[PDB]
C-alpha cells in the first residue's frame, strides 16, 4: 500500500492519472520523482522547468554541479539527483527529443532506468515539448518499465485519448 490517490490502473505496475506533477509531487512526496531531463540538465521547460520552479532554482543549482563534475548524460540515460521539496530523490531520465532528431528507439532505454525503482512518480518520457508521440510512450511504459510506476498526464484532453486508446 502506497499514499497515491485517483489513479486508473493499467496494468499490474503502472497507473496513471491526469494531474500536474509538481502538484502530485508535493502532496504525496514520493520516494522518486522523475524528471523529464535532457542531457545537459538544463531544466528550462516542459516538466523539467515546472519542477526546477517549485524547487526555487534549487534543483538547477545541484545540477550544474553534477554536469561540471560528470560531463552531459547520454540520451536514454540518467542521474539520480536530489528531490528538495518535492520527494526523495529525483531520477532524471533523459528520453530522446524528436524536435533534436533524437533517435525514437532509446525511448525504451530511457524507461530502463526506471526499473532501478521499486516506486516513482513520472511522467510520459519523451512526451509534450519532446515531440513524440504520447501513445507511444505509454506503450513503450507499460512494456518496459516492471516497477511500480505512477504516470501524471498534464493534459486532460491527452489523458483521455490514453485511456480509451489503451489497449
Ligand atoms: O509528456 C510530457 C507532459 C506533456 C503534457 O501532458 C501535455 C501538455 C500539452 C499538450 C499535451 C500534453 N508534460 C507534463 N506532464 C506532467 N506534469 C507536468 N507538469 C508540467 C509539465 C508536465
Ligand atoms: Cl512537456
Amino acid at each position: 500500500v502506497n499514499s497515491f490517490s485517483g489513479y486508473l490502473k493499467l496494468t499490474d505496475n503502472v497507473y496513471i492519472k491526469n494531474a500536474d506533477i509538481v502538484e502530485e509531487a508535493k502532496k504525496v512526496k514520493p520516494t522518486v520523482v522523475v524528471n523529464a531531463a535532457n542531457v545537459y540538465l538544463k531544466h528550462g521547460g516542459g516538466v523539467a522547468g515546472a519542477l526546477n520552479k517549485a524547487t526555487n532554482n534549487a534543483m538547477q543549482v545541484e545540477s550544474d554541479d553534477y554536469i561540471a563534475t560528470n560531463g552531459p548524460l547520454k540520451v536514454g540515460g540518467s542521474c539520480v539527483l536530489s528531490g528538495h521539496n518535492l520527494a526523495k530523490h529525483c531520477l532524471h531520465v533523459v528520453g530522446p527529443n524528436v524536435n533534436k532528431g533524437e533517435d525514437i528507439q532509446l525511448l525504451k532505454s530511457a524507461y530502463e532506468n526506471f526499473n532501478q525503482h521499486e516506486v516513482l512518480l513520472a511522467p510520459l518520457l519523451s512526451a509534450g515539448i519532446f515531440g513524440a508521440d504520447p501513445i507511444h510512450s505509454l506503450r513503450v511504459c507499460v512494456d518496459t518499465v516492471r516497477t511500480n510506476v505512477y504516470l501524471a498526464v498534464f493534459d486532460k484532453n491527452l489523458y483521455d485519448k490514453l485511456v480509451s486508446s489503451f489497449l
